[PDB]
């Protein structure tokens, strides 16, 4: 009965967390809808995820019912449907256009340059904290104007903060969800207050007009600031790591990532296609529909198996392997999402990835693992914890 769910997808086991892509082979070949048994559906296949994900039956707002310490986050983009989605949305948007990003991330670009001119020939670089998680937390904190000095902390938070969107949370993380956040919350009750008495022209200064002239609520300011500046480090910080980690595994493409600008952008999103950071996302459909001959009942949770459907072989070839000489169109992964809710940090996301292994490839020819990384992944997020590297 919830056997069969153990058997198809046991989210708990450590073996399913370091590499869930065989338990999806099955799923998406043999169960491509599947009904769990607390009600939850699971659509994993790429032509269902990419059609059925953004129709506007789709909501959001139910995933905020009984969120817990995640009520916090609920005033922000992800917690509203179309249209009052587009009104908060927009407020983002203007913020990242792509002549804004490349000047945001001039910061990441002076930080790795800063860190290489530090270390010495055969020095191990801890690669997690001083290459993607400083770096992007300080650069979105300077877009924000905001203090850039508490990335360690803003990390653990996040981190404990995160657990509680397993499937199965262990006893005690819906408590650790809210040290976390009240953490945060009270960090950033601080610096408004000191904002408000020394203002700056910053994103956070931008939200904060935006309320005093009713654009938006005092709360979804307060809301949208605290989600950017603790997310800052988080899913893109993964991705650099994941990315240096394919560098050292793979040094060709490394090679070719510093031989050939025009293949840059190719050769980071193949890193997203096939190890994305946030492994699924729940919708729940306003009125019936019907999805690989399944009929799903209004309110039902829909779960959307995104690192599933990258691997989807009516759509990619040898899916498994990393190529970025693939096609662009048989080259679309759903990693930062679809529809109205698609990433709201896409632009500047992809500039500081390509950005920091652009330092790396200027002065580097080699990446090298000084030991085996260590993780700490969840069946919703994945993680790093330390990612020792030598560069040669
Ligand atoms: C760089 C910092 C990032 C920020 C500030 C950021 C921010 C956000 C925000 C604000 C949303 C909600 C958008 C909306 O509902 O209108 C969002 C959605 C999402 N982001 Fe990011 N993101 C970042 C990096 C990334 C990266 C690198 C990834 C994936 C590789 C990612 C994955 C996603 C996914 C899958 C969603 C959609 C989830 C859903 O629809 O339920 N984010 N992001």
């Amino acid at each position: 009965a919830a056997s069969i769910d153990r058997e198809l997808v046991p989210w708990s086991d450590p073996e399913f967390r370091n590499n869930p892509y065989p338990w999806y082979r099955r799923l998406q070949q043999d169960h491509p809808v599947h009904k769990l048994e607390d009600g939850t559906y699971l659509v994993s296949r790429y032509a269902d995820v990419s059609h059925f994900a953004k129709l506007p039956i789709m909501s959001v707002e139910p995933g905020w019912a009984d969120a817990g310490p995640w009520a916090v986050a609920s005033d922000t983009a992800l917690g509203s449907d179309p249209p009052h989605h587009t009104v908060l949305r927009r407020q983002t948007n203007k913020w990242f256009t792509p002549k804004l990003v490349d000047g945001w991330v001039r910061t990441t670009r002076e930080l790795v340059g800063d860190l290489l001119d530090g270390v010495e020939a055969g020095q191990v670089i801890e690669a997690r904290r001083d290459l993607a998680v400083v770096p992007t937390h300080v650069t979105m904190a300077r877009v924000l104007q905001l203090p850039e000095d508490d990335a360690d902390a803003v990390m653990e938070a996040m981190f404990e903060a995160m657990l509680m969107q397993s499937a199965e949370p262990a006893d005690g993380d819906v408590d650790r969800a809210a040290v976390a956040f009240g953490y945060l919350s009270a960090r950033v009750a601080e610096m408004l207050e000191d904002k408000r008495v020394n203002p700056g022209d910053g994103l956070a200064d931008s939200l904060l007009d935006a309320a005093r002239a009713g654009e938006i609520t005092e709360s979804e300011a307060i809301a949208t600031i605290l989600v950017f500046y603790a997310v800052g480090h988080m899913a893109i910080g993964y991705l650099i790591a994941s990315g240096i980690e394919l560098f050292a595994r793979r040094p060709e493409v490394f090679t070719a990532f510093r031989n050939d600008e025009s293949a840059r952008a190719a050769i980071i999103n193949e890193m997203v296609r096939m190890d994305p950071p946030q492994l699924s996302f729940l919708r729940f459909p306003t009125e019936d529909v019907e999805i690989g001959g399944v009929l799903i009942e209004a309110g039902s949770p829909i779960r959307f198996m995104i690192g599933a459907a990258n691997r989807d072989p009516e759509v990619f070839d040898d899916p498994d392997v990393f190529d970025h000489t693939r096609p662009p169109a048989a080259s679309r992964n759903l990693s930062f999402g679809l529809g109205p809710h698609s990433c709201a940090g896409q632009i500047i996301s992809r500039a500081e990835a390509t950005t920091v292994f652009a330092v790396l490839a200027e002065r580097y020819e080699r990446i090298e693992l000084a030991e085996e990384p260590t993780v700490a992944h969840n069946d919703f997020a994945r993680r790093y914890r330390k990612l020792p590297i030598v560069l040669s």
